[PDB]
């Protein structure tokens, strides 16, 4: 396959999953089980190492004979950089999650309940704000009560209408609003059957509490389904979600191209077919302004909610005083938290689909829109699989009656061992490279293979349709973008679905 | 692939689909569009041909500008042999289905409403009885009213609770009870979403009608869902059904192995994964004896039906007098026709599954249980695909904590052109196979123990085919049903019996 530009076999069984990239500090804090590493983004050289050995009393309490000797240790899952500049790492610590703030300077330690999972399963995510941290994970030992913990607010205890077996995969903040991505079991569909529908949620930044003992509960909690289907005469849906990328902004704000890419796939019972579905923050806000989904009982009968029922205060909005908000809508928000309509997919079709293959998508990574010689900018997608095979892709919009979108599969070359599954991905923003955080090791390879790829044929650059690729006449080098600088404006031919028959022959 | 033992390219565009096998008469009546053929089973030689040219007045009424010049003609779909020996064929006749009772001797011609489909779509099936004919097809021109017509009873006009967009794929009779196989849209799940669940139905032999305006309607109509899923921690279902084989009986009646093999697959929107699920008449009768599925309204609320609601007369049973049956159960049968529980799959697992491949299962054929040298008898499965690839398979029962059946895929060799899809299969009782397709029908041997020569002993031993057997002094690979042994001999076979090696 591809030559290993940088390989890093740090640990045998620690199975790193978490990572933080700070380009100004120029250091990569890769989270890990029972260990922490600080490397340089240039050559993957560890600067310092924080090793946290779970106390003896904590490990001695965990004696489940099933599957604990290799596991049930310190799984450092969440980490952010607070405003004072402190170090904030929290581990599971053998089902005893307690956050320890930090260098080995222990500034303070606080209980890590509802911010670090008890199980080592990938079912939690976190994101920071200016003053508070947003984390969604389970609360009890078994994990039956999964809540969102912003200090010190909690949702309704054992509320299935809000959360029922979710797997938080993403979380980001935009304009005093923190969004969450998870796959929970829909209570309304349980009447029909057992299935999981990807539902996005959002909460305001400053929710102080609620009046009349509602101080613990949330007031503006809302959620709505994500519709990731292959449109046509009959819709074919994708139930489960595995990952979701960060928000994408293009050029000025006048453009409405705010795009969020999420990795979706088919449930366990069904075939390993996976699909990359895009969702916009504008498409998300369309359903939240819409009405809520109806919820009736066994005896009482109710019709889909109408506009007469909505109160004067609008649900899901940042107010200056949340406690002064009236109660009739606070008794109303719990029953009608879920929305009626699902968020439509971008351009009414998924971005990338892979059905016949055995492997399933597991992670995702998005690169910035580079300036292609065609005078346009499109988004780049990097999606990993449990097989370990990485797929590079870019998208051009094609006009058709069914809005057929061409899924450009640049190269499907596998980089790591077939056995190990990719569990986290990241792109570096100095030299072009890629981060593939897996259980066995993390390997850094170049982002685009326009350079270092030579089949001794001119056609290689032209046939791939890669945005970074470009060919020169007097020189035999296949040009790239971001690494070389042109002395003056030149001619570069590219075929990003532009309709070019041939060039090299 | 395999050499064409018998070739038969009868027609380029007639697209034959129907066939009737009579072993005593030794003739194969293969039904066809605008033609019908009566052949010999030995060498596929047509004895006589009846050509039925749709009348001019009938064809002139059919002027569908989309795609009719090639279609909208005489599609002979149903045919049985009545007791007098007459010929009873009915064709679509350009959306004018009129049955022709019979050689060209036309004894009588009667309207074929509710027994022959108007459309050329494969959505109807038929089966004969001692005195009446059982047929399930649409009634109107568009096809919105599909009913089951045994002369002269009809279901409720435009009844969605009983039938909603069905595709009748099979129909057979057993003990004064005629069962039907079709894939209709479930009204209760339509509330949740658009999906098709395979539902089997049955009707008694002698239902004259019902009193107090129920004379038109059926009294003993019942149906229940078919569960064709891959069991485990989470069930994965197969929604649509494409075909279903005839009943299988093994040795004496004391054994409970009466099984019907049906071909199932995944809806159109989802992936082409198909599954062959077996269902027993004993498993069918378990759900019909069970309670009925509840059906409530928008305002009224109802709980799942209980045993207190069932009347003293048992629904779905042959009575001596159907008119004397009370009315409170006749007003009850329509609302609660569907059963609550679905028919479980045989051994709680499908027989054969094909998911990763692009081709979909289209038909099915079951061979009789031959006597293998291992002292046992198992069923043989032949399932065709839209790709044209034919797969022969047999299944042996394996004991484990988790029910897992090994699906023996004997040979997956393609016989016909990749383009054409198989649309009907049948086995002959010399060992051969009949592959009725749109382009042509090809007759090839049933088992490939003979006519297969890789010059290696290991080929034969590895196949695990029941008909295959090897000899020591002679290099011939023995078969069953064609050669006769002079005396008892030794034959080694490994139908999942646990044999490491033999030839090397
Ligand atoms: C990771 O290691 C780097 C490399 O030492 C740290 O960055 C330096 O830290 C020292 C000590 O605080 C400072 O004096 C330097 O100014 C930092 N920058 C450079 C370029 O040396 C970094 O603080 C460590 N931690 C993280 C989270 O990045
Ligand atoms: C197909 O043709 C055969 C012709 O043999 C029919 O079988 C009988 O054949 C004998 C001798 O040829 C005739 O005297 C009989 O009249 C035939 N039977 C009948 C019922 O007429 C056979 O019936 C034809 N049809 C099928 C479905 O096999
Ligand atoms: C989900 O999206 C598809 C494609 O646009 C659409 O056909 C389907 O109706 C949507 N789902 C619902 C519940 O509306
Ligand atoms: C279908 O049958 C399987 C076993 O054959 C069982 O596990 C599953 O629960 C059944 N489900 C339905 C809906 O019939």
């Amino acid at each position: 396959g591809p030559e290993d530009v940088l390989k890093f076999v740090g640990n045998e069984s620690v199975v790193d999953h978490f990572k933080l990239v700070t380009k100004d500090g120029n250091s990569l804090l890769i989270g890990a089980r029972n260990t922490v590493f600080n490397l340089s983004i240039h050559d993957l050289v560890e600067q310092q190492r924080l090793v946290w050995t779970s106390p003896e009393d904590d490990t001695k309490m965990c004696l489940v004979k099933g599957k604990d000797e290799e596991a049930c240790q310190n799984y450092i899952r969440i980490m952010v950089v607070p405003s004072p500049g402190r170090l904030f790492v929290c581990g599971t610590n053998s089902f005893r999650p307690m956050c320890n703030t930090y260098n080995y300077t222990l500034e303070a330690t606080k209980n890590g309940q509802a911010v670090c999972p008890y199980d080592p399963r990938h079912n939690s995510t976190s994101v920071l704000a200016d003053n508070e941290l947003y984390s969604g994970t389970v609360a009890d030992f078994s994990g039956s009560d999964p809540i969102i913990y912003r200090e010190p607010l909690q949702t309704e205890q054992y509320d299935s209408l809000s959360l029922n077996a979710p797997n938080f995969v993403s979380s980001f903040t935009q304009g005093d609003f923190v969004y969450f991505f998870f796959r929970e079991t829909a209570v309304e569909f349980i009447n029909c059957g057992k299935a999981i529908y990807s539902r996005v949620a959002r909460v305001c930044k400053w929710d102080k509490g609620g009046p009349h003992r509602f101080r613990n509960r949330w007031t503006s909690f809302l959620k709505s389904r994500l519709n990731c289907s292959i449109p046509g005469d009959y819709p074919f849906y994708f139930n489960e979600i595995q990952s979701a990328s960060n928000l994408v902004e293009g050029q000025y704000g006048s453009m409405s191209s705010k795009l969020i890419y999420g990795v979706f796939n088919t449930p366990s019972n069904s075939i390993p077919g996976s699909a990359v579905c895009a969702f916009a923050l504008q498409d998300i806000a369309d359903t939240f302004e819409g009405q809520f989904k109806e919820q009736t009982g066994i005896n009482s009968n109710w019709l889909p909610v109408n506009n007469a029922k909505v109160p004067d205060p609008r649900p899901g909005s940042c107010h200056n005083d949340s406690r002064a908000l009236p109660d009739p809508t606070l008794n109303f928000i719990k029953t009608h938290s879920l929305m009626d309509e699902n968020v439509p997919a971008f351009f009414s079709q998924p971005i990338l689909v892979r059905t016949s293959t055995i492997y399933r998508f597991t992670q995702i990574a998005v690169d910035a829109q580079i300036k292609t010689p065609g005078g346009k900018t499109y988004d780049v997608i990097f999606v990993g699989t449990d097989h370990g095979k990485i797929i590079k892709s870019v998208n051009a919009e094609s006009a058709d009656s069914a809005d057929k979108v061409t899924s450009v599969v640049i190269e499907e070359i596998d980089v790591l061992t077939k056995s190990e599954p990719i569990r986290n991905l990241e792109i570096v923003r100095d030299d072009g490279k890629l981060i593939i955080v897996t259980d066995s090791q993390v390997v850094a390879i170049q982002l685009h293979r326009c350079h270092n790829d030579k089949i001794t044929s001119c056609s290689e650059c032209v046939a791939l349709q890669d945005p970074y690729c470009a060919w020169d006449k007097i020189a035999g080098k296949c040009r790239s973008h971001g690494a070389p600088r042109w002395l003056e404006e030149n001619y570069f031919y590219q075929n990003v679905a532009t309709g070019q028959h041939a060039a090299c022959p």
